[PDB]
């Protein structure tokens, strides 16, 4: 059965052995440390908080291989300094990105924080704010040397990722660890990243990921259900299958939680029956060419892929609908 084809793939496919996640994550810390060290001694009037790892492989969520950590770097802006503007309310009519304005520009002049050094026309900008960070993965930090004192070999990735890292952490596994310059502005959260194309590369990101997980794991926890389960299905498929990589983490997350949205059933038996719904459901909206956040709905999270992108991956989809396992082959 379809159903238990899924089961065996989750288990032999998707299922992270424990020994590389233990790996991995070791690696992540020391690299951590490196950095804080690093700041500590170079950038010691960079005002942050302590940084911390991330993401899908801390709350169960990463498939096949443990090899993607996020290093969160919290800048820490003065709250009376600084405020944010909703991208859908500047010129730039970007929902899910975010301006971050100078305040008290007289009273407070330029030099009343170190971030009047990242300031460009009165706005913080998220690009002079990651080349700082940048200059670090570049090499700023001699990661040969310490990459022979912990026994990895750690390397910038190649381009256009300017804010990530390779770790070789074992014989044979990999780790991308990106560093995420984070700003909070009262109740929100925004990230710099590089961005190709410069119309979302200007603005600070939104933080969606903590959000849309808690929610996920909000709706398994009063049930037991298996929308995670089906999820981490889908996310190893894309990762397995070269048309379907260019699907990332968070639209399949909220193709998972639109579904939840439609269907209260979830009980382990249904796992072969949403799994189908999900395929038609990523159908659906890359037909469309729109698929909205389920927890910020004017976010379309289609909006950076490409046209032939989007008609290719509904293709390899149609393609799948009438024998639906040969999405598990590897």
């Amino acid at each position: 059965s379809l159903q238990e084809k899924l089961l065996t793939y989750y288990r032999n496919r998707a299922a992270i052995p424990a020994g590389e996640q233990a790996r991995a994550k070791q690696a992540a810390v020391d690299i951590c440390a490196e950095l804080r060290s690093f700041l500590r001694a170079k950038l010691p009037d960079m005002p942050l908080r302590d940084m911390y790892l991330s993401g899908s492989l801390y709350d169960d969520l990463q498939v096949v291989t443990a090899d993607h950590i996020q290093l969160i770097v919290p800048l820490v802006l003065e709250q009376n300094l600084w405020s944010c503007i909703p991208g859908e309310d500047t010129i730039m009519n970007v929902p899910g990105f975010f301006l971050v304005r100078r305040e008290n520009p007289e009273y407070f002049p330029r030099g009343s924080s170190y971030w009047d050094r990242c300031v460009v026309g009165g706005y913080l900008s998220p690009k002079t704010v990651a080349d700082t960070f940048e200059k670090v993965v570049a090499g700023s930090i001699n990661w040969p040397a310490i990459g022979s004192l912990l026994d990895y070999v750690i390397r910038p990735a190649p381009p256009p990722e300017a804010l990530t890292l390779e770790v070789q952490y074992e014989r044979d596994k990999h780790l991308f660890i990106d560093f995420l310059p984070s700003v909070t502005l009262g109740d929100t959260v925004l990230v710099a990243k590089p961005h190709r194309l410069a119309q979302y590369d200007n603005l600070w990101r939104l933080s969606l990921r903590p959000a849309e997980t808690a929610r996920l794991r909000a709706l398994d926890q009063a049930d037991s259900g298996c929308r995670s389960l089906c999820l981490k299905i889908l996310k190893a498929i894309c990762k397995s299958t070269p048309a379907l990589g260019h699907l990332t983490a968070s639209q399949l997350t909220n193709v998972i939680l639109h579904l939840a949205q439609e269907e209260a059933d979830w009980s382990p038996d249904m796992l072969a029956d949403r799994f189908l719904q999900a395929l038609r459901g990523l159908i659906s909206y890359l037909e469309a060419g729109v698929l909205p956040s389920a927890l910020n709905p004017k976010v379309n999270l289609f909006a950076e892929l490409t046209p032939e992108e989007i008609d290719e991956l509904g293709y390899t989809l149609y393609c799948s609908l009438s024998e639906p396992e040969v999405l598990l082959q590897t």
